[PDB]
């Protein structure tokens, strides 16, 4: 399972960062589907590959390792994780865990993060941002929460609340910067459902998902937040529609990756411009 | 992970346990939320800790270690479990499944466990008492089952039927007594749904478990209820409400009741 | 403890099968509820215990692969298989599917035990899979967790057509003309990861969640065969009518269980054998 995401890991791996950048993020990004160009943009980066840092967890594009960006996003100071943990992958709870907690101490207070999600609600369109307002942990109320196992107090509780996991200020900010820029048309809000994955969804468990009160399903990004909420770090989350979820057997469309890739690369630059105005308008400073 | 839970290590557990004490006891008791007394009013009580025995489980620190409780309890043999193993804190199955069945060898017929839970069910106040009638059993169902892996033939079948795993015998009585004793108004029935947890559940996945038919839902019980019903242990479990579930995101004081509740079923229990 | 299901691993199990035997197999069969006659029908057969196939995973006597043919098409048939709910890894499911990928099989044809919770159905009955929910798979017990094996197949596997539409079709038009029509119908299966049967509660949540029968078994093979682009013909067989109402003293009993499903072996068997028959030969 890697090393074990405790205080004292956790701290190892801050501090040898610290050497490496002079750069203390205040806000974390998470970049997922649509979040390419935005990892790019990042001005006066740093870019720090996870096979330069000792025990922060590996991973890997077809052989490319991942990287931490520091820098600044419309003038303020942000750490963007290029590469992420899935847990489709095999990757442990702890692996998933310390990355989010090395942002905590490195003074990371709130989390912005994106993701490629299936439109379950049949109101949806390809191309539309959901925010997350509220989820549906299946894995977590199955016995594969992220934070089953000895709890590290040094970062939060053992029954963490998870009431305004989605800040709600946040999501009114992203939804006003949406609304004043001309697209808020794109941007709904919803309950994020995760499937385990790595199959996509039949039929009937789509049928099923929507039934429950789901908007958009996938793969990923609850147990980051999970992780986000137990250290006190304010979350946004973004899905972007990338397929339309197919609720009949009796279809032949389907879902195939690569038009879920062509989604990303095409709202990229929206989405990349919208977290910019976000993060111009975020509070504290 | 630490022991299998097999007829030789729980024999040899058992056989340990005997030796400590000369009670036999007919009655097991998990106390979960109003754990306050109970314990306390046994009579000639003999406090085992866990570490005293050897292969049993042993608890995590928290400077309170577990303990097996053995004595009376109005008239009544019984053996109290003081320090639960929870999946949450990362215990295996055969850690959770071991203590049953040495209740099982020690002599135990009836296991009593009360939880804490969050309602879901809209019509139950905080410190309502919701007897459990049915479960679903979420990490269950998505193949965390506690009896996955081999099965020991000589506790139970390998596909075990859970009809009546909440004894209506048991339920009517509960009820019966609470009705006489003047606290009929606190008792619900309801089926108890487990998250695995440790998060406590958002206002989407309250929403989906009411809409699933559960009335509460706790992160604990059902493991140890599937192992007693695999081995013949009629069950009593009771959730206290100690949490209402919010189900939009627009949006200790029972203890001494629910040991006095515990003490007077025992009372009234049918003796062989 | 259980070998990796990738290449390198199955290629070997694989080739090891071959030397035992000159059948290259067009058609897979998983033996489930219902087909426990089925290895006797398979002829000009061989017999090959996994005892006697390296890192090929053991299962119980000895489970055995079976190679011959049935209807006229070369077959391999699994007698013994990986529950879940016994402690099997995912590599251990997953690799005899792997090998008869390896070995030439086009179409996988699995049956299976399920507790009808569809109420029109009737104890007997056959429920030709036409989707499922993996309940296991969407809380992260998906049997394809871990590193992809880019050579069977992709990342991120559809399911859209899991349940073969044409072999569907064939199976319904075989058991109509033979008779038998009225005992076939057409589901979702659904997943409970056992062992336990299900509690009424239970029931009650899976037929409401749009499933029409439950079982602990075949998601994990059927998930493995299509990432690696083979065919399914799935078929639950109805052992049990599952009881939703707590006060009801009706239970699921394995006893009952078993005796349904021999009781109907024959007849799967023979609807086996003549859907095989009428299958497009090249």
């Amino acid at each position: 399972e890697s090393v074990t995401a405790n205080i004292e890991n956790v701290k190892k791996v801050a501090h040898h960062i610290q050497k490496l950048t002079s750069i203390v993020p205040e806000i974390g990004i998470i970049c997922g589907s649509g979040l390419g160009k935005l990892a790019d943009g990042v001005k006066d980066k740093i870019t720090i590959p996870y096979t330069k840092i000792p025990n922060f967890p590996q991973t890997s594009v077809v052989g490319h390792s991942g990287n931490l960006i520091f820098g600044t996003l419309s003038g303020r100071k942000v750490v963007v994780m290029q590469g992420r943990f899935h847990m489709y992958e095999g990757y442990s709870n702890d692996t998933v865990a310390l990355p989010i907690r090395v942002m905590k101490l490195l003074g990371v207070k709130i989390l912005m993060v994106s993701n490629a999600a299936g439109g379950l609600n049949r109101s949806l369109k390809l191309g539309d941002f959901v925010i997350l307002k509220d989820h549906i942990y299946l894995p977590g109320l199955g016995l594969n929460n992220i934070l089953v196992g000895p709890n590290q107090e040094a970062f939060g509780t053992r029954f963490p609340a998870l009431s305004n996991a989605y800040d709600r200020d946040l999501r009114k900010l992203a939804v006003q910067v949406a609304e004043e820029n001309g697209f808020g048309n794109l941007v709904h809000q919803g309950v994020y459902v995760m499937n385990g994955g790595p199959c996509y969804e039949t039929p009937a468990e789509c049928t099923m998902l929507l039934n429950m009160g789901c908007d958009v399903v996938g793969m990923s990004t609850i147990p980051e937040v999970v992780i986000a909420r137990h250290c006190g770090i304010q979350v946004f989350a973004v899905s972007l529609v990338t397929n339309i979820s197919v609720l009949d057997v009796e279809s032949d469309l389907k879902p195939n990756h690569e038009e879920v890739l062509a989604t990303g690369a095409q709202r990229a630059e929206l989405m990349q411009s919208w977290f910019e105005k976000i993060i111009e308008k975020l509070p504290k400073d």
